[PDB]
């Protein structure tokens, strides 16, 4: 079949949403989050295992590109290139069977 | 700060992976998952709230696209544009502020 409406992974969504997203609650309104507890990110997922590499200056531009990287709004396609961050690297490394 | 590793939103690819992409079994091998039980998303996805619209020949297609949507061995790059198949349309949906 075809990836149409919130397939079984919307399920997942409540994960990464009431995770890392949930510092939303920086901003005022109920809108979207930013990126002030963002900045725990890379900073917090700088040393991983098969690590990326969260470039200071990268670090520092990215705020601006995922700024609602959390919604409350409609900034929640923001959690599109979100959910991949995991699996971006993931990608590879998801090749247990080495 | 950036996305640089995996970010909080890892956590979520359990739920994810747990989730859906748990059909892998349908293949033998521990490498990925196919179209086999992805079948059972469009189909079941269907009728959503704010549904997308699983279109026949798009339930068609997507499976050759989205084939190793889930992954086991390197094919998880393909869970990169799945997390967001919820997230896509929760994009607008997600203004609970209206």
């Amino acid at each position: 079949m075809a990836a149409e409406t919130l397939t079984e992974l919307e399920a997942a969504i409540e994960t990464v949403v009431s995770t890392f997203f949930t510092f939303a609650g920086r901003e005022g309104r109920k809108g979207s989050l930013n990126i002030n507890e963002f900045k725990e990110l890379a900073t917090q997922q700088l040393p991983h295992l098969l690590k990326d590499v969260g470039s200071l200056d990268e670090k520092m531009k990215t705020l601006d590109v995922n700024q609602d990287s959390e919604l409350r709004f409609s900034e929640y396609w923001r959690l599109i290139g979100e959910l991949a961050k995991e699996v971006r690297k993931e990608k590879a490394l998801g090749i247990r069977k080495k």
